[PDB]
């Protein structure tokens, strides 16, 4: 089954490097980089704020384990956000393309 | 039945044309246009990069068939991205509004 | 179950107010604020436009009830958009951190 994976990154350099690696390695068919995020989260009991970018990764459920391994290898954070949202339905031509361009 | 549909487009013009049509035609209760995307994907087997915008469509599975048809008619890409993410739960009054303002 | 909640707000001021509150109150582990949204939606027989910002809230189904309550108390809209998308799978360490920082 196809999924849209969300990944937040600290900079455009990390956004581009991870985005390119995932597509190049066939772990994703496409990756969108959304810039300008202001992120507020908890870290060791403190609430902190930082500027980030969001990656939207179009991939499949069986590509997830390797995708995670590669993202962790490239991401500067010890616990990076990598969460997959299920694609309940989509246009057939697109889903076929996604499948054909992954794995 | 409620879902959030993601569609990427090449320009603000196409974004607005599609957003307007979907809500006007009761295929969506609302559409968010997110600008500034950088997209990295597979085309003809090779890795390319392009600039795009993201549409977040609030709709339902009942509206999806016609939504797909209309997006394809109004979208320049040969294979446009039209993927639905399911809404697992939400503010009751908002979901009621979404269901009422769609179809 | 872990979820990504979407909320649209009218200004950065409301975005920040809700973002800080949910995280400080442990109703969410992190909140991303995405600016620059153009929203096209239905108001009766009219298709209207407005500027907004998007909040991506990392939380759980268990915090959702209280999260909805707090968002409504801090949101100027009569019917704020609060919809949850299910996280099918994710980086184990990340989901652990998410659950440990939300109640």
């Amino acid at each position: 089954m196809e999924e849209v994976v969300l990944i937040t990154v600290p900079s455009e350099e990390v956004a581009r490097t991870i985005a390119k690696a995932l597509v190049e390695e066939r772990l994703a068919a496409c990756v969108n980089i959304v810039p300008g995020l202001t992120s507020i989260y908890r870290w060791q009991g403190e609430v902190v704020e930082d500027q980030e970018l969001l990656l939207l990764v179009k991939t499949t459920t069986h590509a997830f384990p390797k995708l995670k391994e590669r993202v962790k290898a490239l991401h500067p954070y010890t616990v990076p956000e990598i969460v997959a949202l299920p694609i309940a339905e989509g246009n057939r031509e697109y889903l076929d393309w996604l499948r054909e361009n992954t794995g």
